C-alpha cells in the first residue's frame, strides 16, 4: 500500500505540513513538519525515502529563498538534513533517474536559473551537469525514457510554453516541440510513456487545461480539463491515474484533490486536503 505525500505549502505564508493520503481507504495522516516551512519546493521519492528539495520560506516579517535537501524516513516518522544544493532553488522542478536527484531551475532573489545539478544519496553529495537552453522556474519536471524533460516555467521575462529535453549520458540539452499553451506552475508527470502538462498560468490567467507529450508523434495533444483552474499544483500518478492537489486559482488557495482516469479521459474530485494550500511538494512510497 502506497501513499501520496504532501509536503509544505502556501497558506498566507510558507507551510511545515507533511500529510499523506491513502487513495485506498481515503484517510490523511499528520506526519512530522518540515524542520524549516517551505512553499515552491519539489518532492521525489528515492529508495523508500521522500526528499524536499528547495523552495522559499515566506514569512510575514522576510522571505528566505532554500538550497536545503532534507529527507523523510516513513518508518522512523524523522526528517534528517542532507547536503545543500550549490544555490538557493525556489519554483523549482525535479527528477529522479537511477536514484539521482536532478534540481532543474529555480530562482534565487533576482536569479532566474538555467543551471541543473545531480544528487547522488549514496555519497550525500551535489555535482552540476550541463545547464538548460532557458532559464526556467516554476518549471515543470518528467523522466521519460531515461531522459530529464524541462517544460514550460519563466526565464524572468516571459511565461514559456517552451520545453526540453536533456540526455544524461551525453550530458546535453536539446529543445523538443513546444507546448500549445504557455504554463508556468504547471503540474507534469509522466502517464503510459506521455509527459501530461496540468494547469498553469499563462501570464493572464490560471489555467483547468492539461495536454499530454506523445514522443512518439512528437506532439502536444490536448486531454479533459479539470473541474478548477490551478498553478502552484502538486502532481503525482498513482496506480495508472494522475492525482493534482491544491494550487491556486487567483483567488483562493485550493483544497481540491483530483482524479484523472486515462481509460475514460475524466477528472473527478477524489478527496480534500486537511486545509487550501499551493506551492507544496508531492511524492508516492
Ligand atoms: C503570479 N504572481 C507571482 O508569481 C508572484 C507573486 C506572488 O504570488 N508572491 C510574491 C511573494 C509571495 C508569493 C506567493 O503568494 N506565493 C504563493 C506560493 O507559490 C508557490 O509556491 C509557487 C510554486 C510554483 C510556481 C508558482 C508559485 C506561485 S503561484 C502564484 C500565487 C499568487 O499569485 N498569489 C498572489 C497568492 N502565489 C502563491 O500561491
Ligand atoms: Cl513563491
Ligand atoms: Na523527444
Amino acid at each position: 500500500g502506497r501513499l501520496i505525500y504532501t509536503a509544505g505549502g502556501y497558506f498566507r505564508q510558507s507551510l511545515s505540513y507533511l500529510e499523506a493520503y491513502n487513495p485506498s481507504d481515503g484517510t490523511w495522516l499528520r506526519l512530522a513538519d518540515l524542520q524549516v516551512p517551505r512553499s515552491g519546493l519539489a518532492g521525489c521519492v528515492v529508495g523508500g525515502l521522500l526528499y524536499a528539495v528547495g523552495g522559499r520560506n515566506n514569512s510575514p516579517d522576510g522571505n528566505t529563498d532554500s538550497s536545503a535537501l532534507d529527507c523523510y524516513n516513513p518508518m522512523t516518522n524523522q526528517w534528517s538534513p542532507c547536503a545543500p544544493m550549490s544555490v538557493p532553488r525556489n519554483r523549482i522542478g525535479v527528477g529522479v533517474i537511477d536514484g539521482h536527484i536532478y534540481a532543474v531551475g529555480g530562482s534565487h532573489g533576482c536569479i532566474h536559473h538555467n543551471s541543473v545539478e545531480r544528487y547522488e544519496p549514496e555519497r550525500d553529495e551535489w555535482h552540476l551537469v550541463a545547464p538548460m537552453l532557458t532559464r526556467r522556474i516554476g518549471v515543470g519536471v518528467a523522466v521519460l525514457n531515461r531522459l530529464l524533460y524541462a517544460v514550460g516555467g519563466f526565464d524572468g521575462t516571459n511565461r514559456l510554453n517552451s520545453a526540453e529535453c536533456y540526455y544524461p549520458e551525453r550530458n546535453e540539452w536539446r529543445m523538443i516541440t513546444a507546448m500549445n499553451t504557455i504554463r508556468s506552475g504547471a503540474g507534469v508527470c509522466v502517464l503510459h510513456n506521455c509527459i501530461y502538462a496540468a494547469g498553469g498560468y499563462d501570464g493572464q490567467d490560471q489555467l483547468n487545461s492539461v495536454e499530454r507529450y506523445d514522443v512518439a508523434t512528437a506532439t502536444w495533444t490536448f486531454v479533459a480539463p479539470m473541474k478548477h483552474r490551478r498553478s502552484a499544483l502538486g502532481i503525482t500518478v498513482h496506480q495508472g491515474r494522475i492525482y493534482v492537489l491544491g494550487g491556486y486559482d487567483g483567488h483562493t488557495f485550493l483544497d481540491s484533490v483530483e482524479c484523472y482516469d486515462p481509460d475514460t479521459d475524466t477528472w473527478s474530485e477524489v478527496t480534500r486536503m486537511t486545509s487550501g494550500r499551493s506551492g507544496v511538494g508531492v511524492a508516492v512510497t
